[PDB]
């Protein structure tokens, strides 16, 4: 199925726009078309599927690198 | 918390080696040590996290490509 070709094929379904993902991802537009064609992706995405397969809570590691990080919900776990 | 000192958390909380994680993963030690020394996080994987913002079942996409394809779906979307 090839990682590149499924990119293409959600941006396309999703119909975005390269200037508002280059203006709030803040690299230039140029480097926005590498991303797509970088060939492959790196290790690095590998290595975070190898933590997330343990059931590592990978969506609140995300969650806390966004802004409006979770606030206090008042409950233990 | 930094991108790096959370990475640092998910393998001591789990405690996993450089040499078990490297036969598992299939790349070299030197290979993980360059993802320890790596500068935060790359525009590849910030794009992504972007999909993922549109609700893209980005988790999905690679349940797909690891295990033959599993979809048997016949059911109504």
């Amino acid at each position: 199925m090839e990682l590149s070709n499924e990119l293409k094929v959600e941006r396309i379904r999703l119909s975005l726009t390269a200037k508002s993902v280059a203006e709030e991802m803040g690299i230039s537009r140029q480097q926005l078309c590498n991303i797509e064609q970088s060939e492959t992706a790196p290790v690095v995405v590998k290595y975070i599927a190898f933590l997330r397969s343990k059931g590592v809570d990978l969506n609140a590691l995300f969650d806390r690198i966004i802004v409006n990080k979770l606030e206090h919900h008042h409950h233990h776990h």
